[PDB]
């Protein structure tokens, strides 16, 4: 395709799972990809190596999210790492993908667990986007990775759903504000998606059967929607919540 | 009416504005109302006096929200204050009404301001509801006061909208979980509503014109919807987001 | 209550099922109710007798819907029947309740069946509302009875869902247009509701289990929401789609 | 791209406006395109010539919609026209694009005008899709062109909005039913879109300002979304309503 030819992307949690698929798709389409991660240096190196092997350009960016100064640390590492590539500052495509699950229903959730899922899932994207506005170019793309669970009730993950619900609400407000500069802002909401990290054949069967297609999502199913949203082909789609669940919750 | 005859209600921020209208309507309909507040002891006393003057029963409950132990402190004060009324423990109707605004667009929002609006608007209701489940009776009512701004983009208040968006997502998950005990969970979303705390005749005109009725909301417009949702007449309405904006954002 | 004291209501298909519950609730609250029907004169007489027995005022209005001149015939019979009561012309509350089911999936639907369900369910309400605007008073109420099936996919009734989907879209446009005269327009969407016309204990169990409350709806569950929407208590709710399904489709 | 290489598409009203842009985009990507139309033989010939000139394959299909036997006549002409191309029967991609406007508010709409807009906009697509199920292949695509007006109230076009609202409701029901064969069903909803058929500079300015981008849509903006939805890249998007309005109605 090369529909991201000459563009700079940042993918938060780009090292594994959906983030890795997004990182690899954007790079395969000609983007220079900042592969961000908080913990696993090795995973981040393999993902960059995979991209470089396939003929694309990527570099790691280390910043732990959900801690004091996380957003500032991420953009400092990005600016440094990016500068060290001999590219100019700023970016075209921001994907807030990094997130953590909290599989506890309301009676189980502690303050510590609640505070951590909001800090990573909601607070970090909010301040990451805030500082991106210093760097984000005209005709740019902001894409938040949310969850189908904001629109289909899942009591077992309620605090996680709420953290993604707050994130969903950032999209329309920013689409409106950034429209005059040709920037689009959109949410892509995955369903049950099979990553490198669904061992129970029984859970696998129940989650598969939730899709009208009778399968789990793959990272690639999400990355193919994100790549479209990030492209010029989606210039007329803004402020939206794009279901990437294989028809979960239809009937 | 007396459709809340013999029921115990808690209204968070019940001392002024929409909370006061809710408190007074529930009490006028026969509810015993816990009028909760964080700061203004005087306001809380006037509101209880107004209810007692009109023939109803209410008592103040002091707890500052958005601070360590807020939810535990609120339920301790409720249990104590309630016990001191010579009523039994527990409750029928929980209204999470207390909230604070943050009128700053994304480029303006500080960590401190963001953290405070989430702590009061989202975190406190979440842990308040969690501890209510020890006390909340069969056929009970949970009602969250949200904002029209979660569904109609208002960049100027983006972090406030996000805090209400997280709260919106708690409603369906809890409606599903609590259905088997006849409890309903619903969100009521006010529009531009004129409280005791809209001095600019120009802002007043612009916000009035947002309604298909060409006026600002009054606390009473919200309280009349909340009272219905809290009643047996709304037994078949659960998990919903009830627009109480006078038709803001229709076209 | 008497919250409809001195008001004139028309309920289409008011003779049985949800229409009968609406008719009886509005009359019990002091409304003069036009009980409209297309076919069963006897049912319409029993419903009016039931209202008159309980101390309320109602009269039958015969008009077959889904035929040439149906809307004109209904308003002619209403104006005549109403005039014969010695009340003045016009009305306060219009409920489009009359409808027919089409339980055939897409591969089964004939032109005749499709045309008939649209004629009764969509076309008749549209022209009925059009002629109501000559008669409908300030502060009035228009309420459409839709179906949960417009928002939760039910392939087995697809053409019926589409007919209700068109009806759903009339509500916001009219709420906007009629706001300046204090008229509200709203949709109430029933779920699986047990009428006089669910014999299979197996279908009964499956439809019951669709509700978070583990029961079928009763006409009264719908009528209690409609009566609220029709009242001054709902003056600030307009253009909305009110779920009256007992939490069908939440998760 | 060639992401429609070897696929057969039918585009209803493919001869001009959005239909022509869709027809040309699908053909440029390797689809064999049936360019359907009801009236203007010349327009249909120019559109096919444009495609053939650019290196693609298309053929005209004449059928007037909104008349007795329209769906049967369209598929007879398609099967004949298609057969005459020396391709096998059946298809991969169905776009219901053909539609007519009705710019009259409720007080203005006649039975004839109402009946005609439903016949073309709703009835024809419904029976066209019904007969497509005899021909539509595994992994296929059904795409309905709706209107932003189903979700943002436009009293001036109310009967048109209702016709598109019924069409919107066909999408989820069919997505659910056809999921097991890998077929996706989606609605694409254009905003104010500038076609060959917006002469008033004043209307042009007002409609432009409705978009967060301060311009009218172009056919190409819609065609780029439709082409994505029709492709393997959108395999995980089904039952959805895709806003192609340039952010109309966000705030
Ligand atoms: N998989 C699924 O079924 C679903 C996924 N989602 C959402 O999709 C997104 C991607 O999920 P998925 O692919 O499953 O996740 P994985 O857990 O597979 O990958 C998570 C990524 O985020 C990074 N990350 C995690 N926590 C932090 C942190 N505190 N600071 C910095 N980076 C962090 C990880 O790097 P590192 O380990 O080095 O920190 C890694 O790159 C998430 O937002 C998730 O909520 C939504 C619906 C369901
Ligand atoms: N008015 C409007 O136009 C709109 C209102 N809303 C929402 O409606 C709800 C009611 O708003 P409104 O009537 O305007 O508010 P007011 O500010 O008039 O009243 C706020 C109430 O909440 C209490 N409260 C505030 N902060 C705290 C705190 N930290 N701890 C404990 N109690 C607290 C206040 O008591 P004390 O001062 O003693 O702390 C008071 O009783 C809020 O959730 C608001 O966001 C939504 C849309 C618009
Ligand atoms: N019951 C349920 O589970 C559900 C009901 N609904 C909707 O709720 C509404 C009420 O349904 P319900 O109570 O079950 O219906 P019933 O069939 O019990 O009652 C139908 C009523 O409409 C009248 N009616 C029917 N067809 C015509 C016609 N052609 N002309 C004039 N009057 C007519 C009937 O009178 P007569 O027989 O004399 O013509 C009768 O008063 C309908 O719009 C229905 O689609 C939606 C979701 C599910
Ligand atoms: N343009 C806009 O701003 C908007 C458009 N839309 C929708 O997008 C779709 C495309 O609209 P647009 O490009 O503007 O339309 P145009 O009127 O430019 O093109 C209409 C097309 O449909 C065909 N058509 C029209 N009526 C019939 C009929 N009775 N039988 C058969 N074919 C027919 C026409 O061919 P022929 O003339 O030969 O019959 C032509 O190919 C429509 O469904 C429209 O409602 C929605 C929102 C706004």
């Amino acid at each position: 395709t090369q529909r991201h030819q000459g563009r700079t992307a940042l993918v938060t949690g780009g090292s594994r799972g959906i983030g890795r698929a997004i990182s690899r798709r954007l790079a395969a389409e000609g983007a220079l990809v900042a592969v961000h991660y908080g913990h696993d240096h090795a995973a981040a190196e393999r993902t960059v190596k995979e991209i470089e092997t396939d003929g694309g350009r990527a570099f790691p960016v280390h910043a732990e999210l959900g801690v004091e100064g996380d957003a500032a640390t991420l953009w400092a590492a990005f600016d440094e790492a990016l500068s060290g590539t001999g590219s100019g500052p700023g970016l075209d495509i921001l994907v807030n993908n990094a997130g953590i699950t909290l599989p506890r229903p309301i009676a189980a959730v502690t303050e510590a667990e609640y505070d951590r899922v909001f800090a990573v899932n909601t607070r970090a994207p909010f301040f990451i986007v805030q500082r991106s506005l210093e760097r984000l170019r005209d005709g740019g793309r902001i894409i938040s990775i949310s969850s189908a669970a904001t629109q289909t009730a899942y009591p077992a993950i309620v605090a996680y759903s709420m953290s993604k619900g707050a994130l969903d609400v950032l999209t329309p407000a920013l689409a409106k504000q950034l429209g005059p500069r040709g920037i689009t802002v959109n949410t892509v909401a995955p369903g049950f998606t099979e990553t490198e990290i669904l061992s129970n054949p029984e859970i696998r069967k129940a989650l598969s059967s939730a899709s009208v297609f009778g399968r789990l999502g793959a990272p690639a199913d999400i990355a193919d929607v994100v790549s479209f949203v990030a492209s010029d082909e989606a210039r007329w789609v803004t402020g939206q919540w794009i279901d990437a669940t294989g028809g979960v919750g239809l009937g």
